[PDB]
């Protein structure tokens, strides 16, 4: 409907896939080449389904800050026959707060969904389903089961991936440019 949705739509159409693990279906953001991100609670194994295609996982690391605290981001390298559009130039370099964000989701259950979540706080520390977690972004929208992995964007920036909520607020793990230097 406007410039926020236009940026979000561009990321969803070219840079997302449907990832299925033994823990369910997730929005998965492709970042560059065969490299994508997914919430660590997806529990990525040796084999993952990508748009219902059986895919070998070539390498996978969980992201953790230098305090040895969970960031809730898993980076995955897929044995896929096609590269993603490189979107690393849309990743912020530093922790920040934001105006006017959209949360975008694409699953079997929630196809082509775009939520205007408004203002995004650099919240920092969150106890996330019992796990101390750093670099959390917070927005005042009552997000639900099915939205994990959902991509959080502003006009010009891909800022995070949705990892939880409490029924009043939603929470996203920051994406930073330094996670994806090759
Ligand atoms: C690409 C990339 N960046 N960090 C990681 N990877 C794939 C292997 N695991 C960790």
């Amino acid at each position: 409907m406007g410039p926020g949705f236009d940026f979000a739509q561009a990321i969803m159409k070219k840079n997302t896939v449907i990832a299925r693990t033994e823990k369910g279906e997730f929005t998965m953001l492709g970042v560059y080449d065969r490299v994508a991100v997914i919430p660590t609670h997806a529990s990525v194994g040796e084999i993952i389904y990508i748009n219902d295609v059986e895919t070998r996982v070539l390498d996978a690391c969980a992201l953790r800050d230098l305090t040895d605290t969970n960031l809730e981001i898993t980076i995955v390298k897929l044995d896929r026959n096609q590269k993603f559009r490189d979107i690393r130039h849309f990743l912020p370099r530093c922790e920040d707060d934001y105006n006017d964000a959209v949360l975008s989701v694409h699953t079997s259950k929630f196809p082509n969904m775009y939520i205007p979540v408004g203002q995004v706080t650099n919240y920092g520390f969150l106890n996330l389903g019992g796990t101390p977690t750093h670099r959390i972004l917070m927005y005042n929208f009552p997000t639900r089961a099915g939205q994990c992995g959902g991509v959080v964007t502003t006009t010009g920036k891909v800022i995070g991936i949705h990892v939880g909520g409490n029924g009043a607020q939603g929470f996203a793990a920051m994406l930073l440019h330094s996670y994806f230097t090759d």
